[PDB]
């Protein structure tokens, strides 16, 4: 019953962090010296916030199967967290590939930004493995409930 | 009940959008110096208008959905939002990978564009939140509106 | 019970519009100078009869859906448009990746091909509009009908 | 009743005219002065029937599905002649993008062997839209006899 | 009924076709003067088995459906054969590409590998093609029997 | 009725290692002399986890099925098993790709993080077998308690 | 009622086997002399075992769809066969392109491990089909007791 107020939270906690996110992104694009960072800044913190949108909207679905059948919202919570997982994935190697392909004049503030991207990575990966967390932990009572309910 | 007026609206806001992104685009092509430029920018605003008309796809079949069921429509919406955050960040990537592959002569211009298309990326993205907050708001009335038959 | 007959009409005027698009192709790789330049403005002028044909294609599977069920219909001519935006992209992409990617001498031509190229997507993507937005206008009189029906 | 035929007819056209393709490619290929030139052409020939042998084979698919439900027929042809479309436009843009990275000594032949890959993807597509007209024109039919079973 | 016999022998043709073309691929490695060559034939003749594996297969599922309903195994071959083209063309690029991109000196005996793997991928499709003639042939006695039937 | 106590200890044993995995890549960036280094290791460490939390949402999908179907639950369990070592095997194959395309100066420290990396995918697949062989120890049991059912 | 046990110890076979291709592939790479080859090695070795992990899987996903149907059971083997032939095909095509991307100096080297991953794809291929083979072995018996029944 807690679990739909929980997951409405839990997206205004993306949707503040994505806030944050693309207004850092914003300023280290503001006065960048190289026109080529300042694309691959813009483009890293347009790639958080779409990943942080789509988790979000991830979470919201399994918000709405949550209502019909608990059994598959867990099951649709499992399959957006690897489909979000693989997504983040993919982003990380695209950027890390760039980072290698960079000059070594501007590799430096390009590996700057990669590590940032990768504190973006490990945040989303660290909430979504959190809500799958509690997700699931539901679960448990939702099986626990169904005992109950057969005792 | 005031959902699909509002998503007739939206579809309005989207396609009168389109509608200037494009204008903006051909003002920019009309007389651009660069052959390599024109083509760039044009492809950039048909890009954007391309994700527009699909972002107003995506928001008519959550319309079509919600005439049938509610908990479905929101999957959907949510589901259409994903794949368009998706296929946003696959264009910001391509365009930003083009602009780190430009001459320095033509990323000047390069990066104008880019910083132009990245505004539409962000557009786009605040009217799909938006969007899909709106939508799921009314989940919340018809959660309510179940409890309350039931009651 | 107009819009069948409207499918139709509107699939002739895809199929006369490729045939007009094909024949402009013909008369410039009729006689132009460079080789390079004859595949790339047939294989513009293949790819645009293509997408005009799975445009078509697209408009008659919403209209056979159209007569078993409206809402699967518009559902179907949704997803129908998105696909064809989103391939009608992708030649985009690969076109002014092309373009980039010519020579300066050719270049010249290249881009004059790519604004010919341009200009059909715009009008690939002002008919798929129109056309879903007739097909959705439809879906108005099919959900007043069906409220007059439980009246 | 005559779909049946004209299906089983309209493969043995496709057949017929991928003999044909490949004997003309064989003809090209048996005495070809560069080595890069053989492969090409026997591969572009390759690719041509078998591009016919799948649109035949998805004809038959739409033939089988007639003799259970005319509607579903009628999407799976649209189906498949998307699908044949997106296909041929597959290979047509990598044709089209080995003979612009061919040598200006082959692009020569390079360009009249991609001229005439292009007539065969024009002679597929042809036949692939008057194979779909002449099926969704028994539809027409299909539809007027349920018209009239109801009358 | 003598299908599932024709599908067995068929399979037997198709394997005893495999072990012949690993054993011309490991003639040719066996003293190849270019290790890259050895590695290419023996990929060759790796890829013309798997896919031989994989078209029979394709015939075995479809027999296996046959023994349910006759409609579904008829489209199911025909999904069967569609895939089986699509992944021999594929393989075929891939070939033809590397041949492309072979050096003058090794491209001599590359080509004469292509146009053994272009024969080899020849005999994939007319095999494939004249199974599913076969197979549709019955499908015409199918049609038939259910017209008997309800005379 | 002891898999889902399994399952949810196999997890915290995935999220365990993954805590190790990026605390040993965090050393390694932490005074990395090559800026490209660094986001190699911090790509490599992220996607060891990425797929490690893909691996824990897999165990926990089939652990939701495991509720309501035996049989499917080993099904589900096998795909995803299938899944994961598919994505396991795409990092692999780029890691070794990006090693190969180091420099030699580079190159040492590149192959001892490949080594790592190779390491961590060995650990990956020791663990999804061992759990997948686990998850089917129970289906014997699964099965054996239907023939005793049926006895 | 023999499948299950073959199927158990087929699974058997395959990790035997896998666990014998990584045991010489590490003692390859203990003492390779060139980094970017431990790696090359170490990746071959990791790729076969990933697959024939995903054989076991296939294998076992058939045998828990055999104790439900026989039909499926033998659809969803013929399905996983032609997924490991494709996937199978797929990492042939990268070693073989990487070997000849690789330089003479460690072509040689690198060609005797293309051969080596050569046979561990022999072995996969004419395992799988091997196994396919005594599956639908058991589906004539399947299909003889459906017609002794009915006698």
């Amino acid at each position: 019953a807690e679990l739909r107020e929980r997951l409405l939270r839990a997206a205004r906690w993306i949707l503040l962090l994505g806030l944050l996110v693309l207004v850092g992104f914003v300023v280290l694009a503001y006065l960048e010296r190289s026109p080529l960072i300042r694309a691959f800044v813009l483009s890293a913190g347009v790639v958080l916030v779409a990943l942080f949108a789509a988790a979000l909207a991830w979470l919201y679905l399994a918000a709405a199967l949550l209502g019909r059948s608990p059994l598959l919202a867990l099951v649709a919570l499992a399959l957006g967290l690897i489909t979000l997982a693989a997504a983040s994935a993919a982003m990380a190697a695209t950027f890390a590939h760039l980072l290698l392909e960079a000059p070594p004049e501007y590799r430096e503030a390009m590996l700057y930004v990669f590590g940032i991207a990768v504190l973006i990575v490990g945040l989303l990966l660290l909430g979504l493995v959190w809500l799958l967390e509690e997700a699931l932990e539901a679960l448990l009572e939702e099986e626990k409930r169904r005992e109950e309910e057969e005792k």
